[PDB]
């Protein structure tokens, strides 16, 4: 009974002893996951310091990213507005360019008709004038032809003479008169007053039973 | 012996209690295990995370590249369109003063062209008119010439037979016994009419004594006795 | 028996002291259990936002690659057009000048049709006024021509005959010309009783036989 309750006693001894070292190792097991604790919660710490610096910059990033879209497309109106100007301008020049070019063209040719038109003028005037100096020398010469007329023509009668406008009459005394020929002739008195013609000779008409002629031509008395 | 038992009880509660004592240590380390499994996961997820914090941040660092980028070549495109807009103004205008002056000098040469067809029809009108008279004149100088030619033809320019021209003046000229009186009439000299001849009237007579002579029938001087 | 009796006091000291031992190692293992489940709140919360900025990140590279595209395009157009400016530049400075001399070509066209329309009216006044002047000689010709046509002698009357341009005496009985031309008298050569004695007529006579008395008359002797 006693050695019996002696030996438990020891036996408890060593319990005690065995479980104190148990305890222990636990002990140390629990310090352990302590250590990690701490180092968990200073990484969480050093996490979440990250994460608002990253989040800070990406959405300080993203207000960049919307101002460069909203100019893209600001930009792109832009050029949305200059390429139909630059088209109609491409229009509007091709056209000039022909215009100018059949402009100059039309110039030319008004400079060859002027230049061509200012010759015939020339040309022209000098015939004309050609013709006109040839016209005054024919004048000239109807002009000489007048002034022969005028000193050779018979305006004035002499003597024996009587104009009336442009005839001419012989004027004339006794003894003459104009037969039915328009002659001028002897007035004979009808060669009934001593005086004939024989022919166209004047003579004393004479008897012969009582006169002759003689060889001096004096009337003479005959037997 | 009561205290012998006192003792022995002593000493089962002691084996009792050291007993409990091993089964809360076994509770412990139950408890310390499955803390142990959660540190585990914990520890998983923290690694998850830093790998995807590495990967962010570094993905940021790109795209920060990229949006640099992105911003200079928006403004050299700005500058190059900012350029461009004024001179489609200024070419704009170039364009319509080009225009109003290529539309103005295309009338101006629609009118020379017409200025000049009408000139050269005047020169054309007026070269013929001026022909015109000029012919006229040959007519004219024609019809003078005829009438010089007809007064040529019948005028009197020379003296014939019993005539003298002097100047303009035309003379009858005479023999002996003819003479003209201060009427330029023509006369002949009778002698006075005292030589046997005289006038009676217009006509010429032998003057007789007609104590001796007489005119017979036949128109002789004969003898009455 | 009394140093059994001291160890069991002994004994139960010890077990008192191991279990106070025990219980500061549930405390511990009661404050580590509230750490794990703050721990896992934060991280929770910190996972919820690490997915939040990733999506936002992923969004973020889609619209930057978008807008590198949009610019490259912006970029060719902005190409296409500078150089069609250029030449534009370029053809309309060219045409500037072409329509310039073209206006100075067009005046001169107009001055020099101008200068050729007065000339034309002078040169056609200088001969218009030449034929004007050769009319008006023409008339002085004409009107001239007809006062001599008033006054000249055309046609023989009394004593007169034309021949062409000759006018001349005709004459008949009694009548001749002389070899001068000269009008006179046939007075059958003197030889039959009608002469001349100077410059008059005279009744010839034997004047043996006839003399002339005061009267003039034939008479005997
Ligand atoms: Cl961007
Ligand atoms: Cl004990
Ligand atoms: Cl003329």
């Amino acid at each position: 009974h006693m050695e019996e309750i002696k030996k438990q006693v020891q036996v408890n001894v060593d319990d005690i002893r065995a479980a104190n070292i148990k305890l222990d190792g636990l002990g140390r097991q629990i310090a352990d996951i302590s250590n990690s604790i701490s180092t968990i919660e200073s990484r969480l710490g050093e996490m979440d310091n990250r994460l608002v610096g990253i989040s800070s910059q990406v959405t300080q990033l993203s207000n960049s990213v919307s101002q460069n879209t909203q100019s893209i497309s600001s930009l792109g109106d832009r050029i949305n507005a200059v390429e139909p100007r630059v088209d109609s301008l491409d229009t509007v020049t091709s056209n000039l360019t022909g215009r100018t070019s059949t402009l100059e063209a039309d110039v030319g040719s008004l400079r060859t008709e002027l230049a061509a038109l200012t010759t015939r003028v020339t040309t022209e005037v000098t015939r004309l004038d050609g013709l006109i100096n040839s016209g005054q020398n024919s004048i000239g010469e109807l002009s000489t032809r007048l002034s022969n007329v005028e000193t050779s023509m018979v305006t004035t009668a002499g003597r024996g003479l009587q104009k009336n406008g442009n005839t001419l009459n012989v004027i004339v005394g006794n003894g003459m008169w104009f037969n039915s020929s328009n002659q001028l002739q002897l007035d004979l008195s009808g060669q009934s007053k001593g005086v004939g013609f024989v022919g166209t000779g004047m003579v004393v008409k004479i008897d012969t039973n009582y006169f002759a002629y003689n060889s001096n031509g004096e009337i003479t008395l005959v037997s």
